[PDB]
């Protein structure tokens, strides 16, 4: 299924600090952020997506259309400019962010009741699982 609509509560988080280290997020921010449970709110209509990642410590929102390249400032994440593109590979939603960092982006897919996410930067992969609320 390509339907990722929902409010998604984090169940599992693996190597989040490795991914943040690869982005060069400062020590104090990484040490606080790694402790925290996350929420992911996805609003999906056709190719139009609105995605919000939240914790008690951050709020990161992005809007995009599948298959339409967009230039992006990554704002309070790591304050970098990238050229982003989100596409479907089967039922995996794939984001590539072209810029200074290699292998940067993410992948999301549905397994039954749960949303699975990979966040990638450099040689680091963070793996997350969310449950549908
Ligand atoms: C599809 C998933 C996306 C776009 C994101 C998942 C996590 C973030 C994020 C983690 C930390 C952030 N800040 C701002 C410290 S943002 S985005």
């Amino acid at each position: 299924t390509r339907d990722q609509n929902g409010t998604w509560e984090m169940e599992s988080n693996e190597n989040f600090e490795g991914w943040m280290k690869a982005l060069d997020i400062d020590f104090a921010t990484r040490k606080i952020a790694v402790r925290l449970t996350q929420t992911l709110v996805i609003d999906q209509d056709g190719d139009n997506f609105k995605v919000k990642s939240t914790s008690t410590f951050w709020n990161y929102d992005v809007d995009f259309t599948v298959g339409v390249e967009f230039d992006e400032y990554t704002k309070s994440l790591d304050n970098r400019h990238v050229k982003a593109l989100v596409t479907w590979e089967g039922d995996v939603l794939v984001c590539v962010q072209k810029g200074e960092k290699e292998n940067r982006g993410w992948k999301k897919w549905i397994e039954g009741d749960k949303l699975y996410e990979e966040l990638t930067c450099g040689d680091q992969v963070c793996r997350q699982v969310f449950k549908k609320k």
